């Protein structure tokens, strides 16, 4: 869209809506395959449908502030990002362990898992975009 050779704050704060936009495109669309696949098996388990949004949004919350610390308080070409990404892989560890509580729904692991890695590979965009500004960040 533009370049504007200068400090990063006015034009850098705008890019946020650029990376946060797509996230909703494929992120909001998954809201269907997530409830469609679950309900197909049972959509319940140890509790109700709130356990799916409570366990999914739980980790997302702490990340909500992270998405704002990368487009506002950048520590590097992908510091706050690469540091927050490690949480996405370590987070699933809590969902995969569900087999110890309700292994009945675990059968969906290989079902919904197709979407899991999907976003995991999309979140990388965070460091991808910054790869364009790194040209200056790295230098100075």
């Amino acid at each position: 869209m533009a370049h504007h050779h200068h400090h990063h704050a006015m034009v850098i704060d705008h890019i946020l809506k650029c990376v946060f936009d797509k996230i909703c495109k494929i992120g909001t669309e998954s809201v269907e395959a997530g409830r469609l696949i679950e309900l197909s098996q049972e959509g319940g388990g140890g509790g109700g449908p709130l356990y799916f949004v409570v366990n999914v949004i739980e980790p997302c919350k702490k990340f909500s502030e992270l998405t704002g610390l990368v487009f506002y308080l950048p520590t590097d070409s992908g510091e706050k990002m690469t540091e927050s990404k490690s949480v996405l892989k370590s987070l699933t560890e809590k969902l995969k362990k569900i087999v110890e509580l309700i292994p009945s729904t675990s059968s969906a692991v290989p079902l919904i898992g197709k979407y899991m890695l999907f976003t995991k590979e999309f979140v990388e965009s965070s460091i991808k975009i910054t790869e364009e500004v790194i040209n200056t960040h790295h230098r100075s």
